[PDB]
């Protein structure tokens, strides 16, 4: 199955499925060590996954493009998802997302 | 009623209804010709498009995720790229299909 259809778990983790966390255009930057090692087994995974798009929304909400580089042919995507600041758990949701965004920068 | 990112477009609740008019601005979607806009996931080639959409795990694993707080609220930003498989015997058809939908809105009201 292609990379975009993989699901990370304890036995096949985020790094294995999706590469090291990092800053470059081809890399993902999301996840602290616990999420990287556990994937969808991570204790707070469903609280993160609520923000992941359906296939329909992915193609409906995003700015989609095609690029061709020496490495290959790429379907590019970009977008933004608004958090509901009336959700009771809003403050915690933001805290959780921020804990995982660029977590790798403090990997010792 | 569902959060925008969990909606599913269909003939009953089409791409415009679920995700707004296509156009060139940000958070504005640019993907879909008139047939896909009207049909969503009922579109005849929807599976050949959906093969490129990430799982929840992949979306958070592959993408560049950010958080933008602005006068309108708090936004989770995402950017990334999905590699097509150059060795897939249907690669040429995939490229044609995606290109047919990217910025299709430019050609119709």
């Amino acid at each position: 199955k292609p990379r975009q259809k993989r699901t990370a778990t304890k036995a096949y983790n985020v790094t294995q499925a999706f590469g090291r966390r990092g800053p470059e255009q081809t890399q993902g930057n999301f996840g602290d060590q616990e999420l990287i090692r556990q994937g969808t087994d991570y204790k707070h995974w469903p609280q993160i996954a609520q923000f992941a798009p359906s296939a329909s929304a992915f193609f409906g909400m995003s700015r989609i493009g095609m690029e061709v580089t020496p490495s290959g042919t790429w379907l590019t995507y970009t977008g933004a998802i608004k958090l509901d600041d009336k959700d009771p758990n809003f403050k915690d949701q933001v805290i959780l997302l921020n804990k995982h965004i660029d977590a790798y920068k403090t990997f010792p």
